[PDB]
């Protein structure tokens, strides 16, 4: 297919390849829906880049157009916060396939979870993550861009420099506008207004931010459910029973809950609503997850008393009232 | 597994045939398969009746389509005209156990099942006749001002028979579908069918689905592919035989000119670089006007005479026209000869 060039759709990559006289294509280092990612290096700018191929199908390059379409509005802004973004550099049609060339960046979050054993980085680093999150969070809700990511998660945030706290947003291919599908975040950082089929705006990246940044601390996810009534009932463990207004507003809400006799809300193994505090998850006065940090500077209980404070307010059932990305970069924890 | 171990690790629903949804739809069994999700035959309880439930995969690509599907199929909806009786009906759409469902009215086979049927060798003059008027209708129907729906997808597996024993037809994938002035995609059609103006990158208008039709009546009546190209550049090469090089002020203006053209020291256009000349495939004897039909096989035949061969000729080279502003329209072509 495409004159031995295609396998599925996908290009049939061979390493020590060359492209134009410019790419020297080294190998295969993602595979996707979308098609392939490589590694390569470009002769004209003298440096490592990665390729995303899209596959040799009009829906897969339809999308693809469609995110080429946001990353270059992105580009075309001034700020500096557009830092905090993995940067598309330019993009060809090659063989039939359309070609997205981005920088090459190290390891994701989930990486560094797995070296710490699942035991989680310290809050100091933590609160340099969360400040940079924040800001391109900030920076994507600009009125001219307006940008849900949808599919914000650890492996979707990479690090510069393995040897350094400085970290990028990457994967835009599950985008949205405001304004522009029910069943979308990934389970564990799903916000509840997803869970309950109701609308939802740039507030769902930052329910998930909060989601992220407490199993960054504590090396485990917050929120593990194995469908979404398990998701569900595992938020309401720590979070308790949402108002009563959000579920008189909610298509799937009783796939959840029901109403009493006196018209208030209630579940339909898990303990009480409420009763797992953050608290406790965080260590607040215990020195810390599995007290872990007893002692450690940066990690006292004015400390995490502060963190429990942002995460609540970006952990907010209200999508109204929960937390701003600039209002975050405001809190106490950042002083 | 997913959703509740409702969906594989392709995102797609795990079908069970006997499955009642909502006490409403018992699932009979699948009928279509692809990259979009599946469709499957189901017995509505309420109304009575089968239907065709199209569950798409739960991928973005996919999901995107059938909301521009089920936008324009809903806007036709709206129109009084018994013209859209040649669109297949959207009865209702929803969402079951996370997934998008499009509801349709069930149909028979398609025009590519019937090929397969002549093994290839086209079905008679009398009845392209009554495809082309059906479809000259759809396209009618389909360029009323409030609508402006141009398909991008015509091609013989995306028309469907009604009746296996009658001549009726519906047009059925609206998911490849733009409107007039929301046109935002430049490799749009199916080789095969793909109008110049798209091959060119030029601007694009509903005339590109009266090129498909012309490549679509032919092979109807000869039972192969008028234009089978293996890329671009054999699609375009594969047009150039029959209709020769493209009009100068077309080819000038063209964006996309010299992927498939060049210039030779007196100024005019040529091909760059195994093809028959330009122009001498001729349309003429690919129906064989004179010689009995397609491969001689009408010879003596009803209604194939070489005056009605001729009216044939007309009305296809007018829906092959290079330029898609001199491009025959629905309603003038409704007016031919062919069909009197």
């Amino acid at each position: 297919y495409n004159d031995g060039y295609d396998d599925n759709y996908d290009y049939i990559v061979k390493n020590g390849e060359k492209w134009m006289d410019r790419y020297e294509i080294d190998s295969l280092i993602g595979k996707g829906s979308f098609g392939q990612v490589v590694k390569a290096y470009d002769r004209v700018e003298q440096e490592w880049v990665a390729i995303k191929i899209i596959k040799n199908k009009k829906a897969f390059l339809n999308q693809a157009q469609i995110e080429v379409r946001l990353l270059e509005l992105m580009n075309k802004h001034d700020t500096e916060m557009k830092y905090y973004i993995v940067h598309l550099k330019r993009h060809f049609m090659f063989r039939n396939h359309l070609c997205l060339v981005f920088e090459m960046l190290s390891y994701n979050l989930y990486d560094l979870l797995r070296n710490t054993n699942f035991r989680g980085v310290s809050l100091n680093l933590t609160r340099k993550f969360a400040q940079q999150m924040c800001t391109a969070l900030l920076f994507l809700a600009t009125p001219e861009l307006s940008i849900i990511h949808c599919d914000l998660k650890p492996e979707n945030i990479l690090l510069c420099n393995p040897k350094r706290s400085a970290i990028k947003i990457v994967d835009f291919g599950s985008s949205c506008q405001l304004g522009q599908y029910q069943y979308i975040q990934s389970r564990f950082y799903r916000s509840p207004e997803v869970l309950l089929g109701m609308p939802y705006d740039l507030a769902i990246d930052m329910w998930s931010l909060g989601c992220i940044l407490v199993e960054m601390h504590t090396g485990e996810p917050l929120f593990s459910g194995a469908n979404e009534v398990d998701q569900m009932n595992k938020i309401v463990e720590v979070l308790g029973i949402p108002p009563a207004h959000i579920l008189d507003q909610a298509p799937k809400a009783r796939k959840f809950f029901e109403k009493l006799p006196d018209g208030t809300w209630s579940l339909k193994e898990y303990k009480p609503p409420g009763t797992r505090k953050l608290h406790n998850i965080l260590g607040v006065e215990t020195g810390g997850p599995g007290g872990r940090r007893a002692g450690e500077s940066g990690h006292t209980v004015a400390d995490y008393l502060k963190f429990k404070d942002l995460i609540l307010r970006m952990l907010d059932y209200d999508p109204k009232t929960r937390i701003q990305p600039y209002y975050a970069l405001q809190h106490s924890f950042f002083k």
